[PDB]
């Protein structure tokens, strides 16, 4: 591991996001923030909010600078208002440089800041296309490396710790390390396989075949990619194109049979629970995805296992029973590969070389029949025609 200052910096967990603190303004204004490889937009609270207890006071700062201009930005799941300027940023347990940088101050929010995160702003990590208003606002990360000398590529470890962490245990846990300019060979075992990013707007990459414990799902592989498919740190689930996600249902349903489950537990919306240390992870399934690779012809898969899957919750009772949600749910807009698919990998966006590296997390949970897995190659034919045309 080569880059022990940034190893070990973020906290959270998948239902509530990952953040990283940063540094606004001068005096620097210390904000934990939400790390979404998901959006563009760098954006913090800057307006007192029932859920914050602490936000960017651009009156304070002597290096702001206000660029008159308003900004609107709606996720899928919430959204925010708020004004834009730019001002001096910097990483604490990152590198060591500060740079100018857009902030979209936050005035007014909906179903956005979540009770209790921890959070009080987001860093959207994806590319200009994406940012709002439109690709002249440059992201965090563009100005990053054109001021500096980083590298152009960061690395994600996200972990989950297989169990719920109360308010106080939060806080105190680390929850994963983002590299930024570069790979820490501690994060992960084994070796890394690199999918093409197919454009850059999201983190678009190709899937060109899905398993439910081998078995192919056995759709048309451009199914597995309408209209998109993205790898997405701001989104807790798996989330799967509608058709994909009712054949993937019945699969893991047929191959989980022996143990009946509720229809609200498949919707994701209800806990389901064992007695302490029983949790039947080998009832089920493991599920691979296989993407493309960059040899011609060549694809390699990711394996993760229901510890992945399946998300530690807190029984509504506090009791001592062991309780999950099913982490993957039904999508209207594309695979969204999220915090608890990546949970189980080291994951490299490597800009530079337009690619996205996958390699068993050193964090993943698991047990002791079965582990994660990055395996290749694999011989596939015609994977272009696994993307998605308008
Ligand atoms: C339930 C709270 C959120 N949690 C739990 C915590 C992660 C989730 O699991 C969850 C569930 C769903 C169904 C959606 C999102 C979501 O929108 N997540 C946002 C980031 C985010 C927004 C927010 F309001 C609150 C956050 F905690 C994080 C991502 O950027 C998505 C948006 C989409 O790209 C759209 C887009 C639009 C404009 C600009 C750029 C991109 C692809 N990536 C998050």
């Amino acid at each position: 591991g080569s880059f022990v200052e940034m190893v070990d910096n973020l906290r959270g967990k998948s239902g509530q996001g990952y953040y990283v603190e940063m540094t606004v303004g001068s005096p620097p204004q210390t904000l934990n923030i939400l790390v979404d490889t998901g959006s563009s937009n760098f954006a913090v609270g800057a307006a007192p909010h029932p859920f914050l207890h602490r936000y960017y006071q651009r009156q304070l700062s002597s290096t702001y600078r206000d660029l008159r201009k308003g900004v609107y930005v709606p996720y899928t799941q919430g959204k925010w208002e708020g004004e834009l300027g730019t001002d001096l940023v910097s990483i604490p347990h990152g590198p060591n440089v500060t740079v100018r940088a857009n902030i979209a101050a936050i005035t007014e929010s909906d179903k956005f800041f979540i009770n209790g995160s921890n959070w009080e702003g987001i860093l959207g990590l994806a590319y200009a296309e994406i940012a709002r208003p439109d690709d002249s606002l440059e992201p965090f990360f563009d100005s990053l490396v054109k001021q500096t000398h980083v590298p152009n590529l960061f690395s994600l470890q996200l972990c989950g710790a297989g169990f719920p962490l109360n308010q106080s245990e939060v806080l105190a846990s680390v929850g994963g390390s983002m590299i930024i300019g570069g790979i820490d060979h501690s994060l992960y075992t084994g070796s890394l396989w690199y999918t093409p990013i197919r454009r850059e707007w999201y983190y678009e990459v190709i899937i060109v075949r899905v398993e439910i414990n081998g078995q192919d799902l056995k759709m048309d592989c451009k199914e597995y990619n309408y209209d998109k498919s993205i790898v997405d740190s701001g989104t807790t689930n798996l989330r799967l194109p509608k058709k994909v996600f009712e054949a993937a249902v019945k699969s893991i349903k047929a191959a989980s049979s022996t143990e009946k489950f509720p229809d609200g537990f498949w919707l994701g919306e209800q806990l389901v629970c064992w007695q302490a240390g029983t949790t039947p992870w080998n009832i089920f399934p493991v599920i691979s995805l296989y993407l493309m690779g960059e040899v011609t012809n060549q694809s390699f898969r990711i394996t993760i296992l229901p510890q992945q899957y399946l998300r530690p919750v807190e029984d509504v009772a506090t009791s001592q029973d062991d309780c999950y949600k099913f982490a993957i749910s039904q999508s209207s807009t594309g695979t969204v590969m999220g915090a608890v698919i990546m949970e189980g990998f080291y994951v490299v966006f490597d800009r530079a070389r337009k690619r996205i590296g996958f390699a068993v997390s050193a964090c993943h949970v698991h047990d002791e029949f079965r582990t994660a897995a990055v395996e290749g190659p694999f011989v596939t034919l015609d994977m272009e025609d696994c993307g998605y045309n308008i």
